[PDB]
């Protein structure tokens, strides 16, 4: 069996010599300036957990942080609140933690007087971490909420069943719920799961989820009433699958936007989308002849099949954010088995692609545009979802706990 | 401000350290310390870490030194006695700027498995400096000190240090200093290495190996290097004016040119064993589409005023040509070079494009295009051969290397 050590304190934390199997009990209550160092080695039977004496009653307060420092290590149950951060990310995994876990945890409002100020709220290094049924809301300042930093091999990093909370506008850049990757690191592979996440008015910025980095899959997450879009911004053999992105008719909600290589995008569901050009429910950019990688590199092989669009203002923009520089149209891969209903505009094309295949995408616009067929595969109507007839399922989010355990 | 007296890693912790204060760790052999100097300074007021009596705190076992926080010192410390269980013995955190570390000294601080990887110093952050240190003997995988890049340029400084011997590792890792990587070798890094004494720093090929742009190695002494300066990854980098001193021994290499606009000059480049990529001056063969990690056409070198003297081979054109690197070097000059008393006076591997050769000296019978007869009187002093009207005291003549205590 295992040892469990009753605390209050960072100070009894760092006396501890804690071993595979130890549980840390942080007890109830409501602590100040808090400097958590949580460094310690488990094993794949017998991992290290520090938690919460009862989950969410834990809550670090003023100047307090997290640091994940190890292999097999589990937080869970902590809340940070009232206060923030004089300098370092909130919550952090460092590049030497691997199988590591953060669980049932909250960062609410924890936000720097000065706006300007950078940090992030979770920030993950290492290999095989999982961040899950946490929940991050109203960041304010400079930073992504939650990044994956990008290193030489991939992370294979879960991030999943979280709530992401109402973030306002930042004003400028760097106002991302999540980053994977930056342009630097944007050809090497990361291989991120992003799966069954509430992302709820995540209006920090343009970019919601920016992917800037290759082999990520964003799976099976809900973009509820967001002021921003998925953007494969940098990197290749990017996945945007089966999310539903429902703008519930929100002034600027934007869909997901095609940048890079290899790219599949199917099964999403975008509607009541009120964006167009980089904003539309599907946007495939135009790029830059030999760009830097900060840069637009040329769309090649989209495969976009299987999603639903749906009371939005604009459907597909093919060559979206052409102009002098962005020349270079999209080319090869295919747009195919989609459907687009009471949209506006169902397709608009700002450079006409080369070698992109368009053909059975039915519509009920009256003038059928090229590649486009009459919707008749029935296209039923399930919790306010265009969902099709035989494909009819309860979306993630009705039937599964997103967010800590405790919390409701 | 405040004089703190400690005697251990965890009464550090206990302290709200404020500008213009001193921590002095207590002389004597502290084992498994685990420092962590996270604080803040100014630049009027810094924080001082220091040893009670200069290089009388030794830091035995598993000890390791974080320094975190801006206007930081760090100075009289020994590492030795000891290895690292995983992390980097010293290390300047990306949060770290202004920050410095002098008068310490890591001797022979290895794992006891030579494939275990961990560096000695580790810098991260803004104008660092890592000053009068003395780092010899390691024998594990890892370079000695790190520059690691960020998106923007670092500015550190490396000064006045003894890099010591460092036995062959056997494969590649073993590097005296290595600044950047790949990844990151189109960045910035400004980073100065000046002044600095490496001696029989014998890890792999590359003593020295830049892997980003605008650095600058100036005025060090590579004396009885199994190995060479490599300009590896990167543009816009400098090598000058310093001395590179094989001594005859076995496979003592000079400067390795590849990628764009480096810029060679002032250099003593003598007694050296090495020809093909060790050559004195080595200017290398590329691919023609290569990926960060390989091989960048040498464009415009300005190689000019170095005095090579008494090695086997001055300089290697088109050096590692095979069927892959088929590029040859292009545009720049090689002008006003000396090459006295050696075998080769130039090897061509690669006809290169452009590439302007005049008035070099020599003192060969066959006479190359491009050089003369030697017309300017040289004279050896203090053992390196110097135009008569050119003469210096070489730096580590008269000024302190290392710690000031040692």
């Amino acid at each position: 069996t295992g040892n469990i050590y009753n605390i209050s304190s960072a100070n009894e934390l760092n006396a501890l010599k804690l071993q595979p199997g130890d549980k840390v009990i942080f007890k109830k209550g409501n602590w100040k300036n808090q400097q958590i160092n949580f460094k310690a080695n488990g094993t794949k039977e017998k991992p290290v957990v520090l938690a919460a004496e009862k989950g969410g009653e834990t809550i670090f307060s003023g100047n307090s942080n997290l640091k994940i420092d190890g292999n097999w290590l589990v937080v869970d149950g902590f809340v940070f609140k009232d206060g923030f951060s004089e300098k370092a990310d909130v919550i952090l995994f460092t590049k030497s933690t691997s199988n590591s876990r953060i669980t049932n945890s909250s960062i609410i409002n924890y936000n720097h007087p000065d706006k300007t100020f950078d940090y992030k709220w979770l920030s993950l290094n290492g290999e095989n971490n999982r961040v899950d049924h946490c929940d991050f809301t109203g960041k304010t300042h400079q930073g992504t909420t939650l990044v994956v930093w990008l290193d030489e091999k991939p992370n294979h990093h879960q991030i999943d069943h979280n709530y992401f909370g109402p973030r306002p506008a930042l004003g400028v850049n760097g106002g991302e719920t999540i980053r994977i990757g930056t342009s630097t690191w944007s050809m090497h592979d990361s291989y991120t799961l992003v799966e069954n996440n509430i992302f709820d008015k995540c209006d920090g910025e343009m970019e919601i989820i920016s992917l800037k980095s290759g082999h990520n899959t964003v799976n099976n997450n809900l973009f509820y009433e967001c002021d921003g879009t998925v953007t494969f911004r940098h990197g290749n053999y990017n996945t945007v699958s089966n999310n539903y992105i429902l703008g519930n008719g929100k002034k600027n909600t934007g869909g997901i936007r095609i940048i890079g290589e290899n790219h599949k995008v199917f099964g999403n569901y975008l509607q009541g989308l009120d964006g167009s050009g980089l904003r539309a429910a599907i946007s495939i950019m135009s790029a830059l002849e030999k760009p830097q990688l900060h840069e637009y590199f040329q769309v090649i092989n989209p495969q976009i099949v299987g999603n639903i669009i749906a009371d939005s203002k604009e459907g597909i923009d093919i060559g979206a954010g052409k102009n002098e520089k962005r020349m270079l149209p999209p080319k090869d891969g295919f747009l195919k088995n989609n459907y687009v209903i009471n949209t506006r505009t169902v397709i608009k094309t700002e450079n006409e692609p080369e070698g992109l295949l368009i053909e059975n995408n039915q519509t009920d616009a009256s003038s059928l545009p090229k590649g486009f067929t009459k919707v008749g595969s029935d296209l039923v109507k399930s919790d306010g979802i265009w969902q099709k007839k035989n494909d009819v399922k309860t979306p993630f989010w009705k039937k599964e706990k997103i967010g800590p355990e405790w919390n409701n």
